[PDB]
């Protein structure tokens, strides 16, 4: 029920091999580590999570922009890009959460969808 | 050899029943018809051409902005959102072209892969 | 003055400076007639464009030469040039920004209409 | 003062007025602090958050509390609230500006560096 796309507007690609890291809100309000991966080829990152886990919260979903930007040898501005929200409160939904890269701009879009 | 994408940033959905049309700039610098289409309930659109009859040129993909947002009973401020590239021009590539709509704003991209 | 036009570079973070804009109005015969140009100053932007007097309703066309802008920072880009195409309506408010942020492979627009 | 946030609203085409953004500062510690706080005026923008002599060299973050502004419009809105995290460099250009432009279920942002 998540899945991150990531692209990059330089290259016109897929984003491949972007470190993704999801966190939950917990009870005491510190984000919990919830998943992680790395975007394939096709820029996906399928896998993160199951509707049993996916459970409603607030979640945020960090991007590792100047990792990925770094491991191809040009300085960013962002450190991340992040994208937090509320899950699952009216029942269970599929996110795809997708984000289009530059060196000093993003943009992030959701699609949400109902099963 | 090549396909469009849209979605919607004030639904969080793909922009269903979106109309584009493709034309080619011809020998004469006028603007052919090329191709048509309307995008499914993913947002996308397949098979506006084939590899014989993609060959090299300018192009314009035609995305009819308008139209959807009438359709859905709003006003919007863009007549359509355009993309126009050259194509091809070093062989045969694969296009994936992507917009993101507002009623005020629209983002575009482009994915290029080589087959 | 009614229209100003903004461009941005999100490669490298800054005005997109010295940038040729065109402006055209749909005439009765559904051309294109030059109406206004440019080039966008050390802030990205374009002013002085027009008058009130002269700024009747219509469709108008903002087309910006990204593709000369890249090539003069050594980029290959992947568009011949970006257009913005929207109806000016007295209806609504007086004053139309039209801002562009530029990637190789991608362009977002928004239009700031205010009184 | 070397920090700008500026907020477009890509619905209605309109500043984004009213809208309470946060700044901090990474500490020592990793926790955030409070720098400067404010809410942006009818132009959409929020100036005088610091000084040369405050602003130095660190990582910082803004935060949009995009939630509040859709929901005083009557509109669900998807994220909690939009983040821009980044670093200060005194190499870099002396004036930063980041602009974000926002729809209910995406959101686009850049920085505008200049000296
Ligand atoms: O399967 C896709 C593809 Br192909 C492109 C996109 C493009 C997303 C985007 C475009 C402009 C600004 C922000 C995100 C999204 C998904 Br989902
Ligand atoms: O005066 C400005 C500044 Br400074 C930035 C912008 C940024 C516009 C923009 C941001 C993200 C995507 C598309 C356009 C617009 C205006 Br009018």
């Amino acid at each position: 029920p998540l899945m991150v796309k990531v692209l990059d507007a330089v290259r016109g690609s897929p984003a491949i091999n972007v470190a993704v890291h999801v966190f939950r809100k917990a009870a005491d309000d510190t984000w919990e580590p919830f998943a992680s991966g790395k975007t394939s080829e096709s820029g996906e990152l399928h896998g993160l999570t199951t509707e049993e886990e996916f459970v409603e919260g607030i979640y945020k979903v960090e991007i590792d922009t100047k990792s990925y930007w770094k491991a191809l040898g040009i300085s960013p501005f962002h450190e991340h890009a992040e994208v937090v929200f509320t899950a699952n409160d009216s029942g269970p939904r599929r996110y795809t959460i997708a984000a289009l890269l530059s060196p000093y701009s993003y943009s992030t879009t959701a699609v949400v969808t109902n099963p």
